[PDB]
């Protein structure tokens, strides 16, 4: 197996997956590292197996459609996937705890979001549906590119937000356009 966790890329205690190569420390990964004993797959394995077991959900999908599909076990995997897939992604770090706002000439958000909040509102079930987990995320970013208007750290929420964007697309088989 891998002798760094797959999201932060560090070094430390490490869970092994047991179907592939990769590690995880255990608040890295999403959910957080089952503490069931053997063996144990890590979310990529299972979204693995979920694609493999159904080749057909890997055809076109419609945004809409798939926004207001409720958070059954599946799509509940599919959106902790996500997740992970941007906390994956260093610039992640500016967008992960709760933020706070004082600059000359701008007002802080109305609704401030954050990616430790989405993950517990996830662990919680909090969201009944795709669309509540994906506005979540799409808020983050907008939240930031309002903020910071002209200042060039804009673009760390526009780099992050296209990052989420390529996996939404890719992990729930949006069509190709
Ligand atoms: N391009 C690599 C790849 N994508 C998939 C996939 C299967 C079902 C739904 C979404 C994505 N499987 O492999
Ligand atoms: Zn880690
Ligand atoms: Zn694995």
């Amino acid at each position: 197996n891998s002798n760094i966790c797959e999201v932060c890329n560090k070094w430390g205690r490490l869970f092994c997956c047991d179907t592939c190569p990769r590690s995880f420390h255990e608040h890295c990964h999403i959910p957080s590292v089952e503490a069931n004993k053997n063996p144990w797959s890590c979310i990529f394995c299972r979204i693995k197996t979920i694609q493999e077991r159904c080749p057909e959900s890997q055809s076109g999908h419609q945004e809409s459609e798939v926004l207001m599909r409720q958070m059954l076990p599946e799509e509940q995997l599919k959106c902790e996937f996500l997740l992970l897939k941007v906390y994956c992604d260093s610039k992640s770090c500016f967008f992960a705890s709760e933020p706070y706002y004082n600059r000359e000439g701008s007002q802080g958000p109305q609704k401030p979001m954050w990616l430790n909040k989405v993950k517990t509102s996830l662990n919680e079930q909090m969201y009944t549906r795709v669309e509540g987990f994906v506005q979540d995320m799409r808020l983050i970013f907008h939240n930031h590119k309002e903020f910071y208007r002209e200042d060039k750290f804009t673009r760390l929420g526009i780099q992050v937000q296209d990052i989420f964007e390529k996996n939404f697309r890719n992990i729930f088989a949006i069509q190709e356009t």
